[PDB]
């Protein structure tokens, strides 16, 4: 029998013989009196076995990118004969009946100024494997394009992806915005940006329909079943309302439950360091930027971190077994993991050999010194004390009340640069790194249908721009800063974070203010020399970029600003010569005190 066939190459991921059992499958017209039958019948039974597969997390995530890959090229053989007869029935009987096999048209998109696609291309394949038409929008989309998107293609739901905190107040904006139309579509919640807390309190109020927050693929498709299963719908609808309701009310009780203390007190208890005894600062081999035009990719393949790669892939090794290499060495994922780590270096070394990607950056260093919570950039001969500063970075100092029984200083950046008046020259690093070529070698790979070497190659794409970063970092610390010339730690050590010096970038927990970024661009004119550019919600394009300031001093380490008072907002905002509006947007995930 065909059928036979056509299940086992859908769950096995064959595509050897995908075509000619579809056409055989196709002839036998006893069988199938249109070729409707097929999608319906045989090919969307082996669609769904893989996918409930998938959500009992006895296959994994490749395998069921082989299988929409597998599935992708039997409807592709199949299009042609749809369309011949749509044309011959539109002519026979004057209409088009409803042919709809799937489940349901969901309208997937990445919120505006997000150039973050890969957990939104892996949730489409994932819901695309359960018989659901995914609708992907792209990344940067306006809110106006979603709505017309839904609104044209007769979507039943919506999610929306951002990776980046200024998409949080995106998603909000497009969540009212579906209130204000009066859409009564669900809108789902996703990204790496996102929490269940912030969904409820922040999303969730301003829209009257339902407003779910998704952790990932696989509880994508439960949540989507249940929307569109009307046995099911209005429970879950009212059991998500009642959870919400309790988690804001449990917010609430929190937020007002929160001490911090006052600014000058917590200025007063900050981290304080001996410079009258500690060694001076290294000046740097040169002031100004030094720029990368063409980077050694094959330099940049052994500095490449393969957990997050796995990550990507969700094959995630159980203890102790749950990192690479050993991820190899375990029962489960041992196999799979294996199989995709073969299938990126196959592909790295092809694009490596082919020069189809390109690695650009730029490296710069100035005088700086410290006033306060700042630290302020000068010129390379202009004495700090009695110049202008050519460029400020303002740092945030940790607010929230610590344990009485803990010691830890209050945190900020500027702590680990000399102050002004202290009378020691000190100097301030940055850094801008990219991968250029992914998006047009992803497109190419989406336009044939290959969503495996798509999620593949843009995964290797931030692999090598992390490996550029880590890369770019050694070279600062022994060569081109020569802080610690005798510096001879491997890769696995740099991974550990067992070096001199810490690279903070904008928008971590160190820094959560993604508007540092500007004066950086500003001052080393990264996009004219690297050609990365700046969103306009301050996002790195291309998505494979990574950028920081590089911090010198030995005592420097990463710490988490958290939750901050009002008084610190007006200091910054006086600080930054900006409205309190804008500082309170731009840190609005780490206010510690309500807004409306
Ligand atoms: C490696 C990594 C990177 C990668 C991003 C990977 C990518 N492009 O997908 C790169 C190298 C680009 C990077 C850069 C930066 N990153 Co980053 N990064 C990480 C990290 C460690 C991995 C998370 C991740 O992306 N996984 C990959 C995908 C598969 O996971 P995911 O996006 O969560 O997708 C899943 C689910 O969320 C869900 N899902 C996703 N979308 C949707 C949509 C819908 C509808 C549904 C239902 C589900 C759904 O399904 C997916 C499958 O599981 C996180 C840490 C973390 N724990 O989140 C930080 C993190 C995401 N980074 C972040 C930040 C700070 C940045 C930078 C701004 C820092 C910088 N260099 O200036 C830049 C971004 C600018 C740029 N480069 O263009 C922040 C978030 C923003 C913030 N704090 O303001 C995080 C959370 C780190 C942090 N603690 O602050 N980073």
């Amino acid at each position: 029998p065909v059928e036979e066939r056509l299940e086992y190459a859908l769950v096995k991921g064959i595509e050897k013989h995908i075509i000619e059992d579809t056409e055989e499958a196709r002839l036998n017209q006893k069988k199938y009196p249109r070729p409707l039958n097929i999608i319906e019948g045989p090919l969307m039974n082996g669609m769904k076995i893989v996918g409930d597969l998938f959500g009992a997390g006895k296959m994994f995530l490749p395998q069921v990118i082989k299988s929409a890959r597998v599935m992708k090229k039997a409807v592709g053989h199949l299009i042609p004969f749809m369309e011949k007869e749509r044309e011959e029935t539109r002519v026979l009987n004057g209409t088009v009946e409803e042919e709809d096999p799937y489940q349901g048209t969901i309208v997937l998109a990445t919120v505006k100024g997000d150039v973050h696609d890969i957990g939104k291309n892996i949730v489409g394949v994932v819901l695309g494997c359960n018989n659901f038409r995914v609708i992907d929008l792209g990344v940067m989309t306006p809110c106006d394009k979603i709505l017309k998107a839904a609104l044209d293609h007769k979507a039943d739901i919506i999610g929306l992806s951002g990776l980046i905190t200024p998409s949080l107040d995106e998603m909000i904006f497009v969540a009212k915005e579906m209130e204000r139309l009066a859409i009564r579509i669900p809108l789902l919640i996703g990204g790496a940006t996102t929490s269940k807390t912030h969904t409820a309190v922040k999303i969730a109020p301003r829209y009257s329909a339902p407003v779910i927050h998704v952790l990932d693929a696989s509880k994508s498709v439960v949540v989507c079943s249940q929307l569109l299963d009307e046995n099911l719908k209005d429970e879950y609808f009212e059991e998500i309302m009642e959870e919400y309701e309790d988690i804001r009310q449990d917010h609430y009780e929190s937020l007002k439950e929160r001490r911090y203390l006052p600014l000058s007190q917590a200025r007063k208890s900050g981290f304080q360091m001996d410079w009258l005894s500690e060694p001076h600062p290294v000046k740097p081999t040169f002031i100004g930027t030094q720029v990368f035009e063409d980077y050694d990719l094959q330099k940049l393949v052994d500095y490449i971190d393969w957990k997050p790669f796995f990550d990507v892939w969700q094959l995630r090794g159980k203890y102790p077994n749950r990192g690479f290499p050993k991820i190899f060495n375990d029962k489960t994922v041992g196999g799979e993991a294996r199989k995709v780590y073969d299938d990126a270096h196959n592909m790295l070394n092809t694009l490596i050999s082919q020069k189809k990607l390109r690695a650009r950056g730029v490296v710069g260093f100035w005088p700086a010194q410290s006033i306060q919570d700042d630290i302020h950039l000068y010129a390379e001969a202009a004495v700090p004390q009695a110049a202008e500063p050519i460029a400020t970075f303002y740092g945030l100092r940790q607010q929230a009340e610590k344990d009485s029984a803990s010691t830890e200083p209050y945190y900020c950046l500027s702590d680990f640069i000399a102050p002004l008046h202290s009378g020691i020259r000190d100097y301030l690093g940055l850094f801008a790194v990219a991968c250029f070529g992914v998006e047009e070698l992803s497109k190419a790979y989406e336009d044939d249908g290959d969503d495996y070497s798509s999620i593949m190659v843009k995964a290797l794409g931030d692999r090598l721009a992390e490996a550029f970063a880590e890369e770019l970092h050694e070279r600062v610390r022994r060569e081109l800063w020569a802080y610690c010339g005798s510096e001879q730690l491997d890769v696995a050590d740099l991974r550990r974070l067992r070096y001199k010096g810490i690279r903070p970038a904008p928008g971590y927990p160190s820094q959560p203010d993604h508007t540092e970024k500007l004066t950086m661009w500003r001052l080393a004119d990264i996009e004219q020399s690297t050609g990365i550019r700046l969103t306009e919600s301050l996002a790195m394009a291309p998505a494979s970029a990574v950028s920081g300031l590089y911090f010198s001093n030995l005592k420097s380490k990463y710490f988490a600003v958290g939750k901050i008072s009002k008084d610190q907002v007006e200091d910054y905002a006086l600080r930054k010569n900006i409205s309190v509006a804008e500082v309170e947007k731009w840190l609005g995930p780490i206010l510690g005190y309500d807004t409306d």
